[PDB]
């Protein structure tokens, strides 16, 4: 492997990481109470959840990864339409809506063993569409309803989320969602998987993630510095709560610190739909929820302000954050 992609010594992945027996699977089509409790359970606990029986088609699911490998497998004459100025964009503000190809590291500097596509997907219009990839052809028309349908189930899992902590229905559809990154990681196969990294550790920083996997990779960081591998369930969505949530909720809610590792033989695609704040947006504790009791943790702050420090200080999970600290 390159010098380039070495990670440095304490943050290279043992080989025999532990399936995470106790991550949450959670199915949607139960009584509605039932999966309010069990969703704000796993919130509080865990900041990582499965969500099945979800109302998202699976033949969808399944139709998106599809074109989204077909996409990966593209010649290298078709991505170069995707690398500005002749190389992949890096990911720092402003971070732009049309379709990129996306290099990512650490600055010991180092680089992700990853290539990312990534696309806004709020709000649909014909000049945001017409900014994505044209090959494969049918992206544009399956990634659409997609895109769509995810948006949908993700509002959905937030306005649950508002019913576990108290909050009035809707309270994250506004500002504060109206973001829609779609990242499209591909890992090609890796020569040394015990050096490398597929993605290094990290909170997301938005409000909330859902993850389409079909293979293994994902990892989760869990009391006592304890790795665990997150289970590929091929139809279900991984919900990774985001720093951004943390923040809001006076971190009555974890956020999901999670990791991917590389692997020697065979290559893998996740979906990553990432919902947050617009760049204008002032994140702060919901005043809703405070009291003497549940004093804020953190000063309200510019999103665009945190996203500079999250996107290129790597020293701490939380160092976008830190600066805000507050009781
Ligand atoms: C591994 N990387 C992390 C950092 C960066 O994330 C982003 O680029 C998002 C995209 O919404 C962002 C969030 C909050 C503030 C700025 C950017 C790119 C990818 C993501 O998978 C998460
Ligand atoms: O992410
Ligand atoms: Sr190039
Ligand atoms: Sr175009
Ligand atoms: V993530």
């Amino acid at each position: 492997v390159s010098e380039s992609f070495v990670a440095p010594l304490e943050k290279r992945a043992e080989n025999d990481v532990p399936l995470g027996n106790d991550v949450p699977i959670i199915d949607l089509q139960q009584d509605h109470l039932v999966v309010v409790q069990q969703i704000t359970k796993a919130c509080q606990d865990f900041g990582l959840f499965q969500v099945i029986n979800h109302g998202l088609p699976e033949k969808l699911m399944a139709e998106t990864m599809d074109v989204c490998k077909e996409f990966f497998a593209l010649p290298a004459e078709e991505k170069e339409k995707l690398q500005p100025k002749g190389e992949p964009a890096k990911f720092e503000l402003p971070l732009e809506q049309k379709a990129k190809l996306y290099v990512e590291g650490e600055q010991e500097a180092f680089l992700y063993w990853k290539d990312t596509l990534a696309h806004g997907c709020h709000p649909l219009d014909e000049e945001l569409v017409n900014s994505w990839p044209e090959k494969p052809a049918t992206y544009r028309e399956v990634v659409a309803k997609y895109s769509v349908e995810v948006r949908k189930l993700t509002m959905r899992i937030l306005d649950y989320i508002c019913e576990g902590l108290g909050l009035k229905l809707g309270y994250f559809d506004n500002e504060l969602s109206q973001i829609q990154m779609m990242l499209t990681n591909y890992y090609p196969p890796c020569p040394d998987p015990s050096s490398t990294l597929g993605s290094g550790g990290h909170y997301d920083g938005n409000l909330i993630t859902l993850l389409q996997q079909n293979l293994p990779g994902l990892q989760q960081l869990i009391e006592d510095a304890k790795w665990i591998a997150v289970e590929p369930i091929p139809t279900a969505f991984v919900v990774n709560l985001g720093l951004t949530l943390k923040v809001i909720t006076n971190e009555k809610f974890e956020g999901s610190i999670h990791r991917v590792v590389t692997n020697p033989t065979r290559d893998r695609v996740s979906i990553a739909t990432l919902i947050g704040p617009d760049y204008s947006c002032t994140i702060e504790p919901a005043k809703e929820l405070l009291s003497q009791d549940n004093p804020p943790l953190y000063k309200p702050y510019s999103y665009a302000e945190f996203g500079e420090i999250y996107l290129s200080d790597k020293s701490d999970y939380d160092a976008g954050v830190k600066p805000y600290k507050i009781n």
